[PDB]
């Protein structure tokens, strides 16, 4: 990634793996090594994600908010 | 939040979020983005919380306790 | 604690909390919010604890040992 | 470990403990205390590991990459 990489990568049910950058984005990763999507938050995001039961992806960002990320890659929505 | 959110999310059995804000709260977050409820902790809530079988969220604050709080926000105790 | 709990709770199987303390204790909480046993490591504790399926704890300490440590709160082995 | 272990360990399914050093390696112990492998990276590992359902271990270094690692210790891939 762009940044430090203090963020533990969470692992998703087909594989996939969603980890933070302190380059402000969090990545979704293919088991290939492949980028699937990168999401952009406004801050490093140190926070580790956490997978919901619908596979959505919760992390939250040094600008603030926690993220609700579709497995997708489009937000769902940020909480401030 | 009022704050960083390097607490890393943890997720109940019904999807509720549960995530520290260096703002001193506990956010107890919906699947739908809308807040449950805030337990209000003496400091910044860097530690990920986790979730025991019954449903308790336990959280460590810098203000030294580790918190356990019923799933209605109510603290069930703190161990200083 | 003693000291800030940055460590993140893990939860046995019998709904123990263990988490770490700057304090460079390791604790061990019944759900009932009663001190079960802490272990003295050298150094602050800011790892999150994981159990293993035979209940052992392990951690890692600012005094750069990875634990292991028995449920009943006795060292099994600390790796440098 | 040759370093500070913020990290917090992971824990495979034959119960091998990862878990990364700032002295820059991932570590894979044996439940008995005996080293498996080290996997030297460029950077502290503050990250925690994660395991996918193959045994992948993934996790970040301050060096930029997100690392995935077969079960034996051998690179797989790493993201940048």
């Amino acid at each position: 990634t762009g940044g430090s990489v203090h963020s533990s990568p969470a692992i998703g049910q087909d594989g996939t793996i969603y980890v933070g950058s302190n380059d402000h984005y969090l990545y979704a990763i293919n088991p290939n090594g492949k980028l699937k999507w990168k999401f952009e938050t406004g801050g490093s995001v140190h926070s580790s994600p956490a997978i919901g039961q619908d596979g959505t992806i919760y992390v939250g960002s040094n600008d603030h908010y926690l993220y609700a990320i579709n497995p997708n890659g489009k937000l769902k929505w940020k909480f401030e």
